[PDB]
């Protein structure tokens, strides 16, 4: 289809399009990313994510054409650790993409560690929001909590500051725009507080045409849960 | 999801989310139900149907929700004869749906000869474009070609006259309110001419939670091209 769209507004557990890899499971109307305890507690070595199962035709070789897209979703992350870890991320990747081995923790179960920065061995766009920055173990981060967009390799491509809120929700609007290809990033706190970040990419030298869009997320050492909330994806394929 | 949609203005030949069963494929940018020959000509004894592969959430119990639902796509019929057969159907069916055991011909794939008019035996609603009516083969037809709507039984609960045009796109819009429980059909020619049958049916009777959409085609002794051109589809989860 030249046009995709679907919305979650909560999580029932009753789900049928969705792929659940790793830890990733529904708890309480909400897709609980990484694993928790009996009591709902976060736990350490976890990685998961969820995929919706209909492919998305991104863009299409014999028309010329690149879908233009956007996706809003909310997420909650929660800790009683000073520094919980280690994110959770949107992500754009082919249809086949499965949970790389050893891609835990600052890796976000996004990529393997032999070629996590290695732009040539990849095929992915993420958005990151990443908590944990220890300059000795995710040496590939600035030194504090931040946004990115990721092409192809852990090292964003650009990252901006963001604070961690502990169970708070973050409201995050992700789209892209085929004409400019201008990749934009808004994500807000219910108190107005507003991040942005923008990235222009050429999503046709990086992905195959057609590709399964979802989230990810991770805890190595430290930990907290990544709570998805709610998420609505809109795609359709545009001239440029 | 509460809502999903999805459109496909043509279809080109890399499919990702269509389930083709029997002899349904994709030619010329179009869906052929039933086989041709290689000069593009219809044949004898074949069925085919397509689904999209996303299930469809029509209701949902914990919170006595059903699904508003629109569907519009149009087709065209050619055959060489002027007595083509069998027709066309749109249908919505339980996830795993298949082709029953000589259900071609006037059953349209969608019903086994058996149970074919045993309402209690079938889950399946279809709106069917029958262009065959002999009363020694398809006894349970009125006597002319006709536009029908099926609720578990090849012999329609509600039809109307229809006029067959070989070479011609029918246009046609199929809605459900939930709020009245009326499902209503429109077909349109290019030049205006319309075609109307409703009927009131409470799907939670019918189907279950989860389903699949698609169209089903098929061909007896008599034959016709059945060609699926376009297609849209959209639902909401509502509270009436
Ligand atoms: O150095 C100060 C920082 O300490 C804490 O973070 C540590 C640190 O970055 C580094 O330390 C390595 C070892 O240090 C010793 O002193 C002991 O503490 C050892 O236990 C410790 O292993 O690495 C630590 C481990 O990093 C893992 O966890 C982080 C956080 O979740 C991830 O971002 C990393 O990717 C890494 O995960 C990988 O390894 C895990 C097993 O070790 C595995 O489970 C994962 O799947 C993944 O492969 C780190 O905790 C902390 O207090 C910082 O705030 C402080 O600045
Ligand atoms: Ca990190
Ligand atoms: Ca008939
Ligand atoms: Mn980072
Ligand atoms: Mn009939």
């Amino acid at each position: 289809q030249d046009s995709l769209s679907f919305g979650f507004p909560t999580f029932p557990s009753d789900q049928k399009n969705l792929i659940f890899q790793g830890d990733a499971q529904i708890k309480n109307n909400a897709v609980q990313l990484t694993k928790t305890d009996s009591n709902g507690n976060p736990v350490a070595s976890t990685v998961g994510r969820i995929l919706f199962s209909a492919q998305v035709h991104l863009w299409e070789k014999s028309s010329s054409r690149v879908a233009n897209f956007q996706s809003q979703f909310s997420f909650s992350l929660k800790s009683p650790l000073s520094n919980g870890a280690d994110g959770i991320a949107f992500f754009i990747a082919p249809p086949d993409t499965t949970i790389p081995s050893g891609s835990g923790g600052g890796l976000l179960g996004l990529f393997a560690p032999g070629t996590a920065q290695n732009t040539s061995a990849n095929q992915v766009i993420a958005v990151e929001f990443d908590t944990f920055y220890a300059q000795d173990s995710n040496t590939w981060d600035p030194n504090y909590p931040h946004i990115g967009i990721d092409v192809n390799s852990i090292r964003s491509v650009k990252t901006v500051k963001w604070d961690r809120r502990d169970g708070q929700s973050l409201n995050v609007l992700v789209t892209f725009n085929p004409s400019t290809r201008n990749l934009d990033v808004v994500a807000t706190y219910s108190d107005g507080t507003r991040y942005e970040v923008s990235y222009e990419v050429d999503v046709r030298s990086v992905l195959p045409e057609w590709v399964r869009v979802g989230f990810s997320a991770a805890s190595g050492e430290q930990y907290q849960t990544h709570t998805l909330e709610s998420w609505s994806f809109t795609s359709t394929l545009l001239y440029t």
